[PDB]
């Protein structure tokens, strides 16, 4: 994967190219107001060490941070999300894999049309990577979900358990 991050809007100013996860972009990039994603799928984080608000980016030329839903020019760490052709995720009503469960192998734009609970309190990412969204139609806060087991919503970096939609992470293929 390859992403070029720019300090100023419209692909202007100083820039930095990433091909792997970076824990702290600030020494290499003082602020981020535009980005060109040449390949791969990327998660941008507002703070270093993959903390704070998250934003998912795919190939394309984002002329302003608002175009990736970012509300500021603070982009201080980033992850390259490995592509998968197959995806599977299991969502649970309660913590520790308890209560009612629903499984997805495809995107879902409105979880509440499919599942009774607005809150998801644990989940298993069985295959591929996903982005979960706080609101329906891929809106609200975003959380990157890579393969693994998550016993509590805080395990995916959220401050509440609300999930309204979810998307498979796929590069061009």
């Amino acid at each position: 994967g390859k992403i070029t991050l720019y300090e100023d809007r419209g692909f202007q100013g100083r820039h930095y190219e990433c091909s792997s996860d970076h824990t702290n972009l600030q020494p290499y990039l003082s602020r981020c107001n535009s980005a060109s994603v040449d390949s791969g799928c990327w998660m941008l984080y507002e703070q270093p060490n993959y903390s704070g608000l998250q934003y998912f980016l795919r190939r394309g030329d984002y002329a302003d941070h608002q175009q990736w839903m970012g509300l500021s020019d603070s982009v201080r760490s980033c992850r390259l999300i490995p592509h998968s052709g197959s995806h599977r995720i299991r969502l649970y009503e309660r913590e520790d894999y308890r209560g009612q469960m629903i499984e997805f192998t495809e995107d879902c734009s409105c979880l509440q049309d499919r599942f009774r609970f607005n809150e998801i309190h644990s989940l298993n990412v069985l295959e591929g990577s996903w982005v979960l969204y706080e609101l329906s139609n891929y809106r609200g806060r975003q959380y990157l979900l890579m393969p693994g087991d998550y016993r509590r919503y805080q395990d995916w970096g959220a401050t509440n358990a609300r999930v309204g939609s979810l998307r498979r992470v796929i590069d061009f293929s």
